[PDB]
Order: structure tokens, then C-alpha cells, then sequence
């Protein structure tokens, strides 16, 4: 399948070249598959979500998403036209408040209940889990993304916006889940991105457009809007049987676009996100 005049991020994962616009993809499309949007919620009646999304977790007073980054995330993953697989099921825990805070402990628990919560969701395809967020290291907060990717979820971690080594960040430093640095349109490591050997894989990060709450749409940048183009491909070829949860996050770098990245840092992989679809 073909989308035209997609946002560049969609197309240079279907791509070996920067500088086009057309998302290539299989038209199975992550069907039968489901991503967990780890955030501040999901605006699920917006229009591109098609009734794909729903919230099964909140930790505040309100399930709604009052901030707009979570749904941006989750219309990465899935939304018809901003999204990587559009037609997986994506399930919204709000884990961070409407300003985009949350305490550790409540990261936490939704990790642990998203590696609990999959047992109740049809996902026959498997399960991704998308954590676009951080901060300083936590071996708890290690431990919990260690768990949820144990139990057979795919987890995909923000590399963070530091200009730095994310060994110092969390859940990011975590060896076993995918961590996702950011590049732009110009194949350049994004000026924010986090680097370092913990590194997996990057993705498209620097003006990145997607669904806001509102029923809007914007682009805005980070390893957060990376994050959710590796776990929608990881959901993607799931769906295709190419990989499973457990390794996914190596496939992805065993094809990924190889040496195309520009100031990556000396013992940094140089490793483009790509879905490698043949049309």
C-alpha cells in the first residue's frame, strides 16, 4: 500500500533515502496487533484513531488526555494517517498528569499493569508497549520496563532529549527494551537526541506530525515521537510474522538502514528504523 504526501517520518521508514514522501507499507497494517501508549492518555474519539483506541488505565482523577503529547504518541503508532499501523489496537494508561508529570511509582505500576492487563486484550499478533518518556536513573524504574518486556510485551523507551549519554536516564538505561534516539528529515541525529551504547535504534523525531487532543493536529519534536514509530513497526511486523515481542527490538536493528545517520557519536549505532516493505 501507498500513502501519498505522508509525513516524512512515515515515509523515510519505508525508505532507503531521506527526501521522499510516500509511506509504503503491507496492508495488514499491524491488524490484530495492540500498542500500549504508556502517557498522559489518549483523546480516543479523535477522528484518525477510527475507534481503535480506548483507555483502560488512569492513575488521576480523569482518563482524558489534558495535555496532548500522549495522543500525538499513540497517533504515531496507529492513527490512519499519522501512524506507522494503522489498523492496530491501541490501549491509552495515563500514567502522567495533564502537564506531563508523574512520579516514578506510578510508572511503575502501569508498567506492571500493562504486563498483567495484555492477558485481558485480544492481541493475537502480540503486544507493544510505548513509554515516550523518562527521567534520571532509576534501577526500580529499570527493573519495571525489565518486567513488562519478560512477559512477552515488545517495549519501546525514549532515548530522552539531553544531548547526552542515556546511561544516566530511565527507563532509557534499561539494556533489555528498545531504546530510540531521534533524527530529523536530513538523516542528522536530532540536536536533542540522547546517545551512547544503550542505544537500539533510531527513529524519525525532529517535526513529527500527528493527532492532537481537540480533534487538532501538530508537529512537534523529540525521542518521545521516535519511540512510537519503533513500537508501531515492531507491531507492524508482528502482524506480518516477520518477529515477536521478544526480539523484535534486534530484528529491527538487524534491518534497519545501516550507516545513514549523520553525528552520531563514536560507539553510538548508526541504525535507521525501516520496515524494509517491498512493494
Amino acid at each position: 500500500a501507498a500513502q501519498t504526501n505522508a509525513p516524512w517520518g512515515l515515509a523515510r521508514i519505508s525508505s532507503t533515502s531521506p527526501g521522499t514522501s510516500t509511506y509504503y507499507y503491507d496492508e495488514s497494517a499491524g491488524q490484530g496487533s495492540c500498542v500500549y501508549v504508556i502517557d498522559t492518555g489518549i483523546e480516543a474519539s479523535h477522528p484518525e484513531f477510527e475507534g481503535r483506541a480506548q483507555m483502560v488505565k488512569t492513575y488521576y482523577y480523569s482518563s482524558r488526555d489534558g495535555n496532548g503529547h500522549g495522543t500525538h504518541c499513540a497517533g504515531t503508532v496507529g492513527s490512519r494517517t499519522y501512524g506507522v499501523a494503522k489498523k492496530t489496537q491501541l490501549f491509552g494508561v495515563k500514567v502522567l498528569d495533564d502537564n506531563g508529570s508523574g512520579q516514578y511509582s506510578t510508572i511503575i505500576a502501569g508498567m506492571d499493569f500493562v504486563a498483567s492487563d495484555k492477558n485481558n486484550r485480544n492481541c493475537p499478533k502480540g503486544v507493544v508497549a510505548s513509554l515516550s518518556l523518562g527521567g534520571g536513573y532509576s534501577s526500580s524504574v529499570n527493573s519495571a520496563a525489565a518486567r513488562l518486556q519478560s512477559s512477552g510485551v515488545m517495549v519501546a523507551v525514549a532515548a530522552g532529549n539531553n544531548n547526552a549519554d542515556a546511561r544516566n536516564y530511565s527507563p532509557a538505561s534499561e539494556p533489555s527494551v528498545c531504546t530510540v534516539g531521534a533524527s530529523d528529515r536530513y538523516d542528522r541525529r536530532s540536536s536533542f537526541s540522547n546517545y551512547g551504547s544503550v542505544l537500539d535504534i533510531f527513529g524519525p523525531g525532529t517535526d513529527i506530525l500527528s493527532t492532537w487532543i481537540g480533534g487538532s493536529t501538530r508537529s512537534i519534536s523529540g525521542t518521545s515521537m521516535a519511540t512510537p514509530h519503533v513500537a508501531g513497526l515492531a507491531a507492524y511486523l508482528m502482524t506480518l510474522g516477520k518477529t515477536t515481542a521478544a526480539s523484535a527490538c534486534r530484528y529491527i536493528a538487524d534491518t534497519a538502514n545501516k550507516g545513514d545517520l549523520s553525528n552520531i557519536p563514536f560507539g553510538t549505532v548508526n541504525l535507521l528504523a525501516y520496515n524494509n516493505y517491498q512493494a
